């Protein structure tokens, strides 16, 4: 079996950081942020190996019937933001709203993502955090990129909630 992962979130919450750890295993400081490549690999989760193909998104704050296209395809959702940034919490509802959007559906499988716990200096507090993921009913991971904490897991709960979805 296949999954089709979209990555997003604001502009340098760690899209690609966190795609490249987890495909690559290794942290990259100044990844250019216009590329928007998929990427490809397979994984045993529960017992169970899946293909999982992996679009990070990027792009201009804007709409675009391209872009709609490839997230359309997507079966799953990784919406990320970035401990340290207010604003980048404060964009994952309007990111969820594009999601059933594009999908035409409340109930897209989806993980929220709060990256960069690593850094001592947060802004958003682990509780607003947990209860937008309530409110959502979705689960929510905390992840660094930079150690590799919550990568692994940020993914494989997005594969579990494809799986249980149907
Ligand atoms: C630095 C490059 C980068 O990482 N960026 C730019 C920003 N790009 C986007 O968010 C692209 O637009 C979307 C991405 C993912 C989805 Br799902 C939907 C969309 C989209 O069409 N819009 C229009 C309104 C948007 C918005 C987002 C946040 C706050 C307010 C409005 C997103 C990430
Ligand atoms: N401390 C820390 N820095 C990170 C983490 N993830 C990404 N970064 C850095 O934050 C910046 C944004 O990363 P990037 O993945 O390019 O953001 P994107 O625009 O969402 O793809 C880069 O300089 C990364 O090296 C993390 O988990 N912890
Ligand atoms: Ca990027
Ligand atoms: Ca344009
Ligand atoms: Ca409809």
């Amino acid at each position: 079996t296949e999954y089709k992962l979209v990555v997003v979130g604001a502009c340098g919450v760690g899209k690609s950081a966190l795609t490249i750890q987890l495909i690559q295993n290794h942290f990259v400081d100044e990844y250019d942020p216009t590329i928007e490549d998929s990427y490809r690999k397979q994984v045993v989760i529960d017992g169970e190996t899946s293909l999982l193909d992996i679009l990070d998104t990027a792009g201009q704050e804007e709409y675009s019937a391209m872009r709609d296209q490839y997230m359309r395809t997507g079966e799953g959702f990784l919406l990320v933001f970035a401990i340290n940034n207010t604003k980048s919490f404060e964009d994952i509802h309007h990111y969820r709203e594009q999601i059933k959007r594009v999908k035409d559906s409340e109930d897209v499988p989806m993980v929220l993502v709060g990256n960069k716990s690593d850094l001592p200096s947060r802004t958003v507090d682990t509780k607003q955090a947990q209860d937008l993921a309530r409110s959502y009913g979705i689960p929510f991971i905390e992840t660094s990129a930079k150690t590799r904490q919550g990568v692994d897991d940020a993914f494989y709960t997005l594969v579990r909630e494809i799986r249980k979805h149907k």
